[PDB]
């Protein structure tokens, strides 16, 4: 399988978020409701998202760290596909979301962001988890934290373990050949599409490249 | 001094916080739009929460894990006191959510959970955070963790660091001796207050406890 893309929304309105999606909704695989958009909309965000576009996956980013059931009921009864965790939610959180997500036929990504550790990835993987998000923080970026190779040895053993591994934070097109020869489930994109000249053009080429990679 | 009481509004729903509120904000000392509330509805639940209580204390419990500088600046916008920053956050995280909320003479928490070391303590202080949320997972708990010894001695030792110390998660009140003697900011209250058969007098069995056990 070539490595899906996903657009991310992490916008603070529905219309800023359709800005985006009138112009490329059909070039992407996935729309992430972005956590940004969570927070400033609420779950109607994932309703319409979901009514706008029903054959694509939508995904959830709630980054749920606490009530997991609560918090995945309410994106899954919003019609969300998956739904997001954040890695230092307790264990039962991630289980709990996980179990909400099965009765909708859904999924739990965690959300691999700022401090977790390898035991912890064991414990996911026992309680069932398929997906994890290798996330780059925006803030940690923003401190000039890049890529590297540390980044890259921990992605091949998430998918050694058996997890299916999105690849997102901060991603620009050149960053793309880093990842090459791992079996990558998804690349999330936002502000290198959203914000681009051509938002059309940066999605296209986004899917050329994984193309030619993959 | 004698710890707060804050009621967590873990509702879905405007109206359904509402059913609370209108009960109890006189009864309680600061008002917490729950994550549940703020995924529910959005910032506007923080907006509207503190136009109708603008004298009170009004805490935007979003759990910020990433993008600190634009989630915190949203919910400062919609007037929030206090926002919370869940603790793996990147340090950077946390420090841009100050950072906007100094700009709002506002305050930042970390919210406990996880596998935090002392150490990252460390840098919350040393990055100016002066809160912080010990919190029992609603869902560890539901799982049958209980309140005990670890969790008094890592309180103090948190207090002992420089730390106004919030205690949450299920809290019922005859948990609240078991952190007599421990100089506590705040207990949170949710679902025991909101669930209760008089929200009213719930709070107020809190408040009396409360006076009795630090007076
Ligand atoms: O490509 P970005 O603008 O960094 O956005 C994608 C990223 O995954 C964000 O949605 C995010 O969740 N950051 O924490
Ligand atoms: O007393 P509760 O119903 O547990 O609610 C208070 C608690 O702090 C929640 O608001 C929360 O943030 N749980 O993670
Ligand atoms: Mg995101
Ligand atoms: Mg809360």
């Amino acid at each position: 399988s070539l490595p899906m893309l996903q657009v991310a929304l992490d916008n603070q309105t529905m219309d800023s978020a359709y800005e985006t999606t009138r112009l490329i909704a059909e070039e992407v695989d996935i729309i992430e409701v972005g956590t940004i958009l969570c927070v400033g909309e609420g779950v109607r965000a994932v309703r319409d998202l979901k009514a706008l576009y029903p054959h694509k996956i939508v995904l959830a980013d709630a980054k749920i760290a606490d009530a997991g059931k609560i918090l995945s009921r309410m994106c899954f009864e919003a019609n969300a596909d998956w739904v997001t965790v954040i890695c230092c939610a307790d264990i039962n959180t991630a289980k709990g979301a996980l179990d909400v997500a099965k009765e909708f036929n859904g999924d739990v990504q965690i959300e691999l962001t700022g401090y977790w550790t390898w035991e912890q990835a064991q414990q996911w993987r026992d309680a069932g988890i398929g997906q994890v998000v290798y996330a780059r923080s925006r803030d940690a970026q923003a401190a000039g934290v890049a890529w590297g190779e540390a980044d890259i040895t921990a992605i091949k053993r998430l998918s050694d373990m058996g997890f299916k591994v999105t690849v997102t934070g901060g991603l620009a097109l050149e960053d793309l050949p880093l990842f090459k020869g791992i079996p990558i489930h998804v690349f999330i994109a936002g502000r290198s599409i959203r914000d681009a000249a051509s938002p059309v053009e940066a999605a296209r080429q986004f899917k050329r490249s994984i193309a030619e990679l993959w």
